[PDB]
């Protein structure tokens, strides 16, 4: 059923995450764990403190799908092990901000074809698909976006209701 996911994003706030491939998402899936450029993690951290969910869609460019969605569970941190990340040409480790634990809420991807009647007031009401790294999600787009995807019966959401508290 979907109740417990839908009390994980009440009043839950959401970006759009890009990767540039699907080994990001994957070591990501892995490991529970994100880091994004300076100018977004200043986002996500102001973010963590203000609400009772803070919600990562991932997209891999070029991809036409979203690869699942997870929840901050800290904001984010330096000096851990280094993720071994495939960069984007131009992009060096040491360009990325501190590292986020997220607890995955739905490894299964979805198309873009699935969303296409869902807009994001914050990026001029344009397609969700269509937006940049860290772009937030306004709240109702951004939960019919999370609902759209298939259940991931392998996630208990127990353990991250605990965490909310
Ligand atoms: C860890 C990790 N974090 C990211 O944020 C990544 C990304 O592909 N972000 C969007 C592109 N950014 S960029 C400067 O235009 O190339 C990829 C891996």
């Amino acid at each position: 059923g979907t109740s417990k996911l839908k009390y994980v994003l009440q009043d839950a706030r959401f970006f759009l995450i890009k990767s540039n491939n699907h080994e990001n998402v994957s070591l990501a899936k892995a490991k529970g764990v994100w880091s994004t450029l300076p100018v977004n993690e200043k986002k996500l951290n102001l973010a963590f403190r203000s609400a009772r969910s803070v919600i990562l869609i991932f997209s891999v460019r070029e991809s036409g799908k979203f690869q699942g969605f997870a929840r901050l569970s800290s904001e984010s941190h330096h000096g851990g092990s280094p993720i071994h990340w495939v960069l984007p040409a131009g992009m060096s480790a040491k360009m990325l901000g501190g590292v986020f634990k997220i607890d995955w809420i739905c490894r299964r991807e979805l198309p873009f074809t699935k969303s296409a009647h869902l807009t994001n007031p914050w990026n001029e009401h344009k397609p969700v698909k269509i937006g940049r790294d860290g772009q937030e999600i306004e709240l109702e787009c951004g939960t019919q976006l999370c609902l759209l995807f298939p259940p991931d019966e392998s996630i208990d959401l127990y353990q991250v209701i605990h965490k909310m508290r």
